[PDB]
């Protein structure tokens, strides 16, 4: 379907969210949020993907950790617009449905910024990950 | 029935390709660019829009007009995302399609900055104009 630049640095490993998509739109969002995000976690339908971030607890030596945030959409709720700081890792998110604006995960904002609109609703997100959320890409529902 | 929301301010007259693009697919994508988009005319089909922009002469009072830029689509080319910068007016569009990034209309992208998925590609456009292009909508075929 239509996806979004790749949004990020060349670290970590590929990740792509594509076919675990095939179980359904998203009806929840999961992060775990300190002045950065430092994983994402989204369910398709009633199956969550893979904790795509802060691959062990040994992470601690290079950032903080943060605490776990999950967002339960209601049916019908779809994810319009994605609000992203990042450089050579993704730093924040800052994720608006239909239905509601969600609070930024990461509280720091001061990596160059991008908006992403998503017409209809994410489908999905591919990128790269280990300790942190090194990319993302929004892959639309067409 | 998948659409991004309006882009731009309040000012010029509505305008809508809805009926216009029962003659097809977008084929062409006509242009006038400056250091600001002053208008845009897309070809559904073989049929063209009105211009939406630059009413009429008089406008150099109040803004650059810029040179006539054509893109051809091939068949099989559809677009699939823009980045938009805007204000009270639209300030530059910088179209992409399945196959390319094409060149942006508008040379200064100083304003609000969003990146607009079209899922499945532009169906057509929506908007309001006058001098130049207050706002657009995108239509996806999603
Ligand atoms: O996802 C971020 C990062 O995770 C792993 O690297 C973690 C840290 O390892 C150190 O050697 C380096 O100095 C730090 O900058 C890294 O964050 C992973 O090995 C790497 O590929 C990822 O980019
Ligand atoms: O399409 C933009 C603009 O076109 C016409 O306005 C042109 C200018 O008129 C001046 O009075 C005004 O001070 C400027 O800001 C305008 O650019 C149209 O009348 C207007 O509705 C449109 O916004």
């Amino acid at each position: 379907q239509v996806a979004s630049e790749y949004l990020g640095g060349p670290g970590g490993d590929a990740f792509d969210d594509k076919a675990l998509a095939q179980n359904g739109d998203i009806t929840r969002i999961e992060m775990q949020c300190t002045d950065v995000a430092t994983y994402i976690k989204l369910r398709y339908g009633k199956v969550d993907s893979r904790q795509w971030g802060w691959a062990n607890e040994n992470c601690i030596q290079w950032s903080k950790k943060g605490v776990k945030v999950v967002h339960e959409l209601s049916s019908g709720e779809y994810i319009t617009s994605a609000i992203v700081t990042y450089g050579k890792y993704v730093q924040s998110i800052t994720f608006k449905t239909n239905k509601r604006t969600l609070p930024r995960c990461g509280t720091s904002a001061t990596e160059k910024s991008v908006t992403v609109l998503i017409p209809g609703g994410l489908k999905y997100i591919s990128g790269r990950w280990g300790c942190r959320i090194d990319g993302l890409r929004f892959h639309a529902k067409c």
